């Protein structure tokens, strides 16, 4: 029977009933651990009964508390940690922890040393100050993420937390060795090797089974379980291995991994995302109850049988002077903090240094030193200090950090967040007023008790002349950054906008809020999409670096097979080195001559594929596999005149040139996927801005009552609106198979995402049961899983794969090869223009490449490639609207009037080309019109067009050209021509979108006219 069984659930217990019981005050719960700790401590020395079960516990190894606590904390505080912030100010966040650190243990070494009475030299002192400069804040962090703005500073403290914990946890092993376990002396060399070891072979490790986790995570689809056991078994042995078999400081891998592993969540599912969200949170939770509970229960045993009052003395001096030395810390580098982004202001540099709270890790490294000291009172007086210097920052740090965050103004809830939650609890009570006055009039719920029903339902408020152009200015400006962030948050709530984007670019709209007469700055959205860095270098010079028996050896299977020789050549290069080194029948006669000079190099890698002259002459790759076959010849004939160097040249240089040649393509994957993530947030953060700027143009004739100040908004967004544009184009142009890649991870994104909410409908309305949705729930994350692992760089479409996917064409066959016969590839450059404002409709004009500038006359818009110009001009016979002008080297596919007039002429099925032609420009005229009528209904700009896909063009000749409008059709919006409406009661000349009060349509049929009309039913 394990005692340790009983003293752990007691400890869960204990802590469940602390947190029960003291949420609502203010201190802490960890502090009535260790006074309940301290209490079982006390009745363990007294009875021995309690003395059995708390021995195991409290009498634990050092070793294996550090190997089962740490890992379990140190993975919790990096998977908690926000690391797109954490991300962005990583400079102050590690200059900060790093520097401060070392010069904080210093100081608290030479506190130490001078004003304790006990002769402590410089590495114990060191000790201390590594154990003492650990910090720990999580109710400081919590309460900065829940009292509204300064979420940097949260976040600058949680990643400053991280790091400092890491690092001294770093610092208290190399001094813990330097003084407790060993006492090797050692020369300069190996302290040189030792700490490149410990601070650099540390993160290597953690990034390299962080790649392998988040690998092995990409590739497990429908499996839960064994994603939380492969996270919670890398954590482990990531900090076992390295920790103890390789020698390596072992915090900072699983700092790393956590890092890694919480900056690619996408690899995990998103159901796997919570629950390692909670099951960390409750792993750390559960391991800091354990690791108070023994620090209480070992104090009040062993560690306070030698305490005097000086020591309470020297307890309170070192509390006020570890203050004192953070603050004057945060002090001293305040000028380096605020020459580097965010800064430090003065109340968040108070706030940092009074946030200093000292948690379960420098707990932990004072039991491993209680513990490993024995019977000398170093431990006892190590163990004594950090637990009073624990228990008075919990206490005093809380509770004044509380109200220091309440006096200094950091607390103090905004203007609009105050009525946003004024106007939600006003909604909500307007909606349970309305469910109570449905609920009264009810067959059942009538004898029900309304009082006990108004009561439980009572959720209430948790916050309890030119300077009038000047004003109306600022008051419009204000509306339409207001209308611009509710257009972002509806982005995102819909699945169109990632989060980062969704972040940025409600920063960006609070940053032009704050100032005194900017709008959203498209300079500033720049740096968002700047893919410009090292990356695309290093593309660029990867891909310069790659560039009979020839067709026997083009079946991609001869380099898989010298690939195989290059991992069969690799084993004994490292036993051979090895063997050799600690120099059994010669080596097994040298690996029998090298497995006969490796099949005599694979017969010469086929007789150099038989002799292939200008393939072995202009490539350098056959230049050093000739250089490999002298130098193994030389070898060879060195062996037979027998030195070790020529030996471990072959080895060197065999593996060197076959690793560089293998591995180049996969750096240009693993690059392009870099710029891949770069691409998807620019192009994101762009077409966010985009359609904001088209949802704040539609809205903004209700909010604007100025005609002045309304057409300086309007011109201010077109502006923006075609920079960004023209851009993300260029943008486009400058990487085509990456984006190429992002566009269609978005297209099948959108689309599953779309099928989705199909099958949500089909379960809600009853059609289908709950166990086939969840096998097409099941499918469709299956599929969004590995569309996760798509190629970042899908290669480019030729101009007929985008001739045949036109929308107007991409359902047949006949007039896809009709049109491909009749087709013409048209090559511009720069400057030239394409079509003139003038000139008759002569044809359409699919872009294949490059981009385009319609100067329709004010209308400017720039198109790319798979955009189609003209089919307006083509239909209706009117001359052309803009004048397009090339703004780069543009490629266009012209199909002539005559050839499309032939086609629509012959093409005459039940989806004829002309339905198809009138049905694309139909949505494309009507969906600016059905964004017009439903603006300030909040209809977006993707749910306006889904909703106009349903709909279909009538045909007037089936319905003898007139046209009853009931309320069984949706919407009507006319296309083309004029009409008469209703008793004839006026002229429909329009193209605009047709008034409920119309009942009737009447058309007649004159001459080039045509007339057409769209319409839009609900679920028939």
């Amino acid at each position: 029977a394990p005692k340790v069984i009983v003293f752990i659930s007691g400890s869960c217990l204990f802590g469940a009933i602390s947190r029960s019981l003291f949420k609502k005050l203010p201190i802490p719960y960890t502090v009535v651990l260790l006074i309940l700790g301290a209490i079982l401590g006390v009745v363990a020395s007294n009875v021995p009964l309690v003395e059995e079960h708390t021995r195991d516990v409290a009498h634990m190894d050092p070793h294996v508390l550090l190997q089962i606590f740490l890992p379990v904390l140190i993975f919790e505080s990096a998977f908690a940690m926000d690391v797109h912030t954490f991300m962005r100010s990583f400079s102050q966040v590690c200059i900060l922890a790093l520097f401060g650190l070392v010069v904080a243990s210093v100081l608290t070494a030479v506190l130490a040393m001078n004003l304790f009475n006990y002769n402590w030299n410089f590495s114990e002192a060191m000790m201390f100050g590594a154990i003492m400069s650990a910090t720990d804040p999580v109710a400081v962090v919590a309460l900065l993420k829940d009292l509204g703005a300064s979420k940097q500073l949260g976040t600058i403290i949680e990643g400053e937390s991280l790091l400092n914990d890491g690092c001294a946890i770093v610092i208290f092993n190399v001094f813990m060795k330097m003084v407790f376990f060993p006492q090797l002396t050692s020369t300069v060399g190996q302290n040189v090797l030792y700490f490149l070891q410990v601070a650099v072979a540390g993160p290597l490790w953690g990034y390299a089974v962080a790649k392998v986790t988040v690998f092995f995570l990409s590739h497990i689809f429908n499996d839960a379980l064994v994603e939380i056991t492969i996270t919670l078994a890398a954590t482990y042995l990531t900090y076992y291995i390295g920790d103890i078999w390789l020698e390596v400081s072992g915090v900072l891998a699983v700092v790393v991994l956590g890092l890694i592993v919480n900056a690619e969540k996408t690899s995990i599912s998103p159901e796997v995302e919570v629950f390692l969200h909670r099951f960390w949170e409750m792993l750390a939770y559960l391991a800091n109850t354990l690791i108070f509970m023994m620090v209480g229960v070992v104090v009040t045993q062993k560690a306070l049988v030698a305490v005097d009052k000086m020591d309470w003395f020297y307890l309170i001096i070192l509390y006020l002077a570890i203050t004192i030395i953070r603050g004057m810390v945060i002090s001293l580098f305040s000028p380096i903090l605020s020459r580097i982004g965010y800064g430090l202001t003065w109340r968040n540099a108070v706030i940092m240094t009074w946030g200093g709270l000292r948690g379960a890790v420098g707990l932990a490294l004072a039991l491993v030193v209680e513990n490993l000291a024995g019977n000398d009172v170093i431990g006892s007086k190590f163990l004594f200090h950090t637990a009073g210097i624990v228990v008075l920052t919990l206490v005093i740090n809380a509770t004044t950090i509380q109200t220091l965050l309440r006096i200094l103004g950091m607390s103090d809830i905004s203007i609009p967040k105050r009525l946003a939650m004024a106007g939600a609890v006003r909604r909500i009570h307007e909606g349970q007023n309305r469910t109570l006055n449905m609920l009264k009039s009810d067959r059942f719920l009538a004898d029900a008790d309304w009082d006990i029903a108004t009561a439980a339902c009572e959720i209430s408020d948790p916050y309890s002349s030119p300077r009038e152009f000047a004003d109306m200015m600022e008051e419009a400006r204000l509306r339409m950054l207001k209308a611009e962030k509710i257009s972002y948050w509806k982005q995102f709530e819909h699945g169109m906008l990632a989060r980062e984007a969704l972040r940025l670019l409600v920063q960006h709209a609070e940053v032009a809020a704050d100032e005194k007469d900017q709008f959203i700055l498209v300079d500033d959205l720049k740096k968002s999409w700047q893919i410009k860095g090292i990356y695309p270098w290093l593309k660029r010079k990867l891909e310069d670096l790659i560039s009979l028996m020839y067709k026997i050896c083009h079946h991609m299977a001869f380099e898989v097979t010298i690939n195989i020789a290059i991992v069969l050549n690799i084993v004994p290069i490292i036993m051979e080195f090895v063997v050799q080194d600690k120099m059994q029948k010669i080596e097994d006669a040298l690996r029998i001559s090298n497995y006969v000079f490796f099949v005599i190099y694979a017969i010469e890698a086929i007789v150099k594929i038989l002799g292939l002259g200008r393939h072995y002459i202009v490539s350098h790759w056959n230049k050093f596999d000739a250089f490999i076959l002298v130098v193994a010849l030389v070898d060879i004939i060195i062996a037979e005149t027998l030195k070790v160097v020529k030996l471990f040249r072959l080895l060197r240089g065999l593996r060197m040139l076959r690793l560089t040649k293998a591995l180049i393509p996969k750096l240009i994957l693993v690059v392009n996927g870099k710029i891949n993530n770069q691409l998807s947030l620019g192009y994101d953060v762009g077409k966010g801005y985009i359609i904001g700027e088209e949802e704040v143009g539609k809205i903004i004739d209700r909010m604007v009552d100025n005609k002045k100040i309304l057409r300086e908004l309007k011109h201010i967004s077109e502006t923006g609106r075609l920079q960004v544009v023209k851009e993300l184009g260029l943008l486009q142009r400058e990487h085509p198979g990456i984006a190429v890649s992002v566009k269609t991870r978005q297209a099948i994104r959108t689309i599953l995402n779309h099928s989705r909410e199909t099958i949500h409908e089909l379960q809600g309305a009853g059609l289908l049961d709950e166990m086939e949705a969840h096998k097409l729930e099941l499918t469709v994350e299956i599929k969004m899983k590995r569309l996760m692992n798509a190629p970042s760089s899908i290669p480019p479409p030729p101009p007929e794969n985008l001739l045949k996917n036109v929308s107007w064409l991409a359902g047949d066959m006949k007039l896809i090869d009709f049109i491909k016969a009749r087709a013409s590839l048209l090559h511009f450059d720069y400057g030239e223009v394409i079509v003139r404002e003038g000139d008759e409709s002569d044809g359409l004009f699919l872009i294949v490449s490059g981009l385009v500038k319609l100067y329709g006359k004010v209308f400017e818009d720039y198109l790319t490639v798979g955009n189609v110009i003209g089919e307006m001009g083509v239909l209706t016979k009117k001359p052309r609207n803009a004048t397009v002008t090339c703004e780069t080297t543009v490629q266009v596919y012209f199909i002539t009037a005559e050839d499309m007039n032939i086609a629509i002429d012959t093409f005459t099925l039940y989806p004829s080309l002309e339905y198809r032609l009138w049905r694309v420009v139909a949505i494309r005229i009507a969906t600016p019109l059905i964004m017009e009528q439903m603006a300030f209904q909040g209809w977006t700009q993707e749910k306006v067009k889904l909703h106009l896909e349903r709909g279909y063009l009538v045909d007037l000749a089936e319905s003898h050209f007139q046209f009853n409008i009931d309320a069984t059709l949706e919407d009507v919006i006319l296309i083309n021509g004029t009409a008469y409406n209703a008793h004839t009661r006026e002229e429909i000349r329009s193209p605009c979108l047709i008034s409920r009060t119309v009942h009737k349509l009447t058309f007649q049929y004159t001459a080039t006219e045509e007339p057409r009309l769209f319409v839009v039913r609900n679920a028939e």
